[PDB]
């Protein structure tokens, strides 16, 4: 018993940090057989990020100019391409801690594990989730640009996020392995606002069921709703729309607790137009929504 | 900018957890050098579990009734020996990827992460506190005892729980990695009742500092106090006493601030006494006690 926010093992993913450095700038890189992931800005100055021509810098720098560092050795770098905002180092080296791994893109409300790594070096591991504005909400300080995201099935590491900017409210910004951003982000130090951080509606739904598994049952009510009467609460809560997919993605953890999802969404309904009146569920005061109905599956039946 | 409950990485703890089976009981043991670790109660039927005499039960036990896997290889048993409340199986294969390691006693307060496993398979990593009841509150489902919790500084793995049992309330309990249980409980499926968990005060001080850090300032207020006023309140709500070493150890913290660490407790004993009015620190609804000030420190500063 007992439910936590829990990050995939990170061990696959460590064998995997890098340290890239251009010029003055070091971040870090993903070694996946013999290709060095990183973001494009490394080639920038703090001044070139103001606005910066990535082809015409790029063209300033030859494949010596990378150095790329796996512990306290060096990679020797025989090609470099840029692929959207990301730059794909060619080293002649295969990574011989390379995991079986897929490049994912994942969609809003999904959530993956971070590794936290300056230098190279991995600092932590945290669960978090890729909001509905296409933020995530990290913990990252200058030097962990090229930090990745990425969820395990079985031995497979899909990798689904790579880290490139902090925007001025300090949620985090980046791009798939493809280097292609999630959301309407660039990566250039400019005036970035994000759209409204909307609630995971079927992630909060997933983890009441999590707690009514782990026997926090307080907030079960004696009503039930329809998805659009449900759906005219969410968009006055700010909670994203809840459809027949989410419901249906519901099914497993429905069955196991015997709780019909619409009755599930009328407990969850009076707990918006209520509160919590100062109670808890699973040891949060507030809906927590970076769990996904998977993760409460894996967790509540003991994946490995 | 931002702060996570983060844990440590993983990987050094996953190459040494190892798969035990005595009979029909498969859990985890740690294979450090040429020993591996685990649960004394591998050796009980769940009849056993009721009050078992474990000199007794070990007397009918062989090194080859332990049956030790790590991956899909089998290691050969070439003794056994009880200490407290874990068995040492020692091995006739040093573990090839043993981290340089201690075995530490951790106090109430001190944080440690979890990689929780399933046949000797990891499953996930999450950061929780010994609580001032020397309960943790875990994610452990059958199969995962021996699942181990640790501290990493550098290089160096500092093991300071090994999983054992879950009381009738669903909280955890364990041993350090010489089997002695943190607190009073025992290897017995008996009446056991925790004390009060009482909040941990220097480390909601330490996340108040980390929320100032990382700009959630609302809560901070006009006052300070004393500390033996701030202890009657401390009392009142539940919280465990500050001592002076609690203000000596958040001495960086308030030198990074300039919050006087006696100032920062008059906001908590006003956050303690008028609730947090619907509003958040750090996207939490409650204060949180599992960041140590060293932890705030390590995740603010970037430590790997
Ligand atoms: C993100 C990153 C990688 C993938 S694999 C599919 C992408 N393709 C295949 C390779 O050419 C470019 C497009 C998906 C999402
Ligand atoms: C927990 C686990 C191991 C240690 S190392 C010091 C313990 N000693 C040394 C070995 O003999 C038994 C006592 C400390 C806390």
């Amino acid at each position: 018993s007992g439910f936590r926010k829990m990050a995939f093992p990170s061990g696959k993913v460590e064998g995997c940090m890098v340290q890239v450095t251009c010029g003055t700038t070091t971040l870090n890189g993903l070694w996946l057989d013999d290709v060095v992931y990183c973001p494009r800005h490394v080639i920038c100055t703090s001044e070139d990020m103001l606005n910066p021509n990535y082809e015409d810098l790029l063209i300033r720098k030859s494949n010596h100019n990378f150095l790329v560092q796996a512990g306290n050795v060096q990679l020797r770098v025989i090609g470099h391409s840029m692929q959207n905002c990301v730059l794909k180092l060619k080293v002649d080296t295969a990574n011989p801690k390379t995991p079986k791994y897929k490049f994912v893109r994942i969609q809003p409300g999904q959530t993956f594990s971070v590794l936290a790594c300056y230098n190279g070096s991995p600092s932590g591991v945290y669960q978090c989730a890729m909001r509905p504005n296409f933020t995530i909400k990290g913990s990252f300080l200058n030097g962990s640009c090229g930090s990745v995201g990425f969820n395990i099935d079985y031995d497979c590491v899909s990798f689904c996020y790579m880290h490139h900017m902090e925007l001025p409210t300090g949620v985090h910004a980046g791009t798939d392995l493809e280097g292609n951003f999630y959301g309407p982000f660039v990566d250039r130090q400019t005036a970035q606002a994000a759209g409204t951080d909307t609630t995971i509606t079927v992630n909060v739904l997933a983890w009441l069921y999590a707690a009514v598994i782990n026997g926090d049952r307080w907030f079960l009510n004696r009503f039930t709703t329809t998805l659009n009467d449900f759906n005219l609460v969410a968009m006055k809560y700010n909670y994203e729309p809840l459809t027949q997919d989410h419901v249906d993605i519901l099914g497993p953890l429905s069955a196991q607790t015997g709780i019909a999802v619409l009755d599930m969404c009328a407990s969850l309904k009076e707990l918006l137009q209520n509160g919590m009146n100062g109670r808890t569920i699973l040891g949060s005061a507030l809906l927590e929504d970076e769990f996904t109905p998977f993760d409460v599956v894996r967790q509540c039946s003991g994946v490995t």
